[PDB]
């Protein structure tokens, strides 16, 4: 038999991608001209199976969800065919010079939670998040590629009116991925969607750190999820992009399931902004505590904690062109956040008409601009991010907010 062929389905018997669950075997194969995967499945799941495409005529339809196409039925066998990926996301991580990709893994992590942001829209919770099942697809002509999320056999839709669901026996996801609240002694809460938060908290470090997990080692980093004991080695301290990245990862990755965002918060965090969203930030933050009291809330809060943030002066850590150009106009305190965004937002506003060698000193705008500032202060965007989250919930800040 060189090719089997039920209904709209057909494929080589030797194309063989892979296996499933115990008893599942994934062909490659053909459906109305499309390339597609097969997953052949026993009489024993054909029922568990269809509860699972009843779900994916539903939720399919967003481009980071994996396709579904067809299903179909043999004397003895049923036929699952999808969408045929290029990759997963572990082997993405594991095998590619991270050198020569930029900013796309970023964008796949966009994408993944994005996929689960949509998921999580329609009542699913997917439990069994990991890279191993985190697709990548066919390259289009242009070369760009896009994440989905797949495997959707642990999956479980909350009815309508519940916001959690409660523990079973067995393996709730994959070992060194699973929520500590799935597992853990005298626990009086139930699970809810904020699990697929720490497995994705824990794919988030694994792409960006090139391989490694919050946790440890895959031999005891189940028990170290238990145990709370992660570690984030691969982002410094005093790097920008490493701080923002920190800052996201360790809420998704808590031990106490209210703490971590849900998927909708994530897609707004400053890990995924550019450039110029992040200079636009800086800029409306300052045009908002414009008029604002020294004492009122706002910038209460964003003071708090200042100047360590600052380091003590700022004035003192920026370079010298600068440093004389903001001296002369005697009203920026060096002690405060405040001033300096507002120093930021001043030197962008009246930018052209700044002398030629603090222009030359900033660099040019959007880009080299920030990253002057961002540089010489790596906490003070993680730091503006969190003390204006008073005004979240202001259309001025629906950008960088959700809610
Ligand atoms: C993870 C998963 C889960 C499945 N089940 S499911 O619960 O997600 C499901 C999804 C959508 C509708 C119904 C179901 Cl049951 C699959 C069902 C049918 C076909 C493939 C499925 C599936 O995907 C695969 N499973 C095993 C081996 C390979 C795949 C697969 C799927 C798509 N593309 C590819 N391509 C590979 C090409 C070779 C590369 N090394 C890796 C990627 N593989």
């Amino acid at each position: 038999t060189s090719v089997v062929i039920v209904g709209k389905i057909s494929f080589c018997p030797k194309d063989v991608l892979g296996h499933g669950a115990e008893g599942t075997i994934v062909y490659r194969g053909m459906f109305d001209n499309r390339d597609v995967a097969v997953k052949r499945i026993l009489p024993e799941c054909f029922s568990f199976a269809d509860r699972e495409v009843q779900l994916l005529r539903e939720s399919d339809e967003h481009p980071n969800v994996i396709r579904y196409f067809c299903t179909e039925k043999d004397r003895q066998f049923q036929y699952i065919a999808i969408e045929l990926c290029a990759a997963t996301l572990q082997e993405y991580v594991e095998q590619k010079d991270f050198a020569h990709l930029g900013l796309e893994p970023i964008t796949l992590l966009q994408q993944t939670t994005s996929g689960l942001a949509h998921l999580h829209s329609l009542n699913i919770v997917h439990r069994d998040l990991k890279p191993h099942n985190i697709l990548i697809s066919m390259p289009n002509a242009h070369g760009k590629i896009k994440a989905m999320i797949s495997d959707f056999g642990l999956c479980k839709k909350l009815a309508v009116g519940r916001h959690s669901f409660s523990r079973r026996s067995g393996v709730p996801g994959t070992e060194g991925w699973i929520a500590p609240e799935m597992l853990s002694e005298d626990c009086k809460e139930n699970p809810t969607y904020t699990v697929d938060i720490f497995s994705a908290g824990c794919v988030f470090y694994y792409v960006i750190s090139e391989g490694s997990h919050p946790f440890g080692k895959s031999l005891q980093r189940q028990a170290n999820i238990l145990l709370g004991a992660c570690s984030l080695d691969c982002l410094h301290p005093e790097k920008h992009e490493d701080v923002i990245a920190r800052e996201l990862i360790e809420k998704m990755i808590a031990m106490d399931p209210q703490k971590r965002p849900s998927a909708k918060h994530v897609l707004k965090h400053p890990f995924f902004w550019s450039l110029e969203k992040q200079l636009q930030f800086f800029q409306d933050v300052s045009d908002r505590i414009e008029k604002e009291s020294l004492d009122g809330p706002i910038v209460k809060q964003l003071e708090r904690g200042g100047r360590a943030v600052v380091k003590m002066d700022w004035r003192e850590n920026i370079t010298v062109p600068l440093q004389t150009d903001l001296r002369k106009f005697r009203t920026y305190k060096g002690g405060s956040v405040r001033d300096l965004l507002r120093a930021m937002r001043n030197k962008k506003h009246h930018y052209r008409e700044l002398p030629a060698e603090v222009r030359e000193t900033l660099g040019t705008l959007p880009d080299d601009f920030v990253c002057y500032f961002t540089s010489r202060f790596p906490h003070l965007l993680a730091h503006t991010y969190r003390a204006m989250e008073l005004c979240s919930h202001e259309r001025l800040f629906q950008p960088y907010y959700f809610h």
